[PDB]
């Protein structure tokens, strides 16, 4: 995918390994998905992005973004936080313009034990834009 | 006086607060009357009046929906409220943790920057009272 390709790029030139992308609008920018709960992570290297959503969505997520692992999942971005630190990401860019205080405690508790850091990236799918 | 904030009152004083800020519009309306789309409300512990902090457009609206209270118009409202919690001594100053953003957050210790004040989560609070 173009777009996810030249995020990849942002990402790295961030000093990133890997970004979750929460807003909604940057989530449907990114993957074609447009269900009201989703969030998506983006590798900064060759492995290829996971959508996660709930089930509501199952069937939405796997006719709009065919070409992607759909993982459905009762805290979406608590899940792919917990993927990325599974995947040894270093360095997890988090949308801090949306992630609420509760959420981002979530996220943490997803990488407690792993060498991951939280580091706002607000402003990243942005760049991508005319 | 207001039946509503004084079940806030009680309840910021149990959980070990001296004030706590009030970013959630829905809240905002339901201890204040107040219904514009921009404002925020400091409710202290003890005595003190409630405030009420909202931008130019809405100077008329709120002397008219909330003529009870000290009105500061102000185009940053959250930043503005932690700061006078910090002149007005606020040891602990709650905030509603389960919608302020991490940005939302950064901003509000922005304006505490060399005051003993400490932001304090306080999930889900106003709703507890229902």
């Amino acid at each position: 995918n173009a777009r996810r390709d030249k995020l990849k790029a942002q990402i790295a030139a961030s000093g990133l390994d890997a970004m979750l992308i929460s807003d909604l609008i940057n989530v449907r920018y990114l993957s074609g998905f447009s269900g009201s709960n989703g969030a998506l992570l983006v590798f900064a290297d060759e492995r290829d992005a996971v959508l996660a959503t709930d089930g509501r969505y199952r069937t939405q997520a796997a006719s709009q973004a065919p070409d992607l692992e759909v993982a459905i999942e009762r805290a979406v971005g608590r899940y792919l936080a917990g993927r990325a630190g599974e995947a040894g990401v270093g360095k997890l860019g988090f949308e801090s313009h949306v992630v609420t205080v509760d959420g981002l405690d979530a996220l943490a508790g997803a990488l407690e034990g792993k060498n991951t850091e939280l580091v706002r990236a607000s402003g990243t799918v942005e760049s991508l834009r005319e």
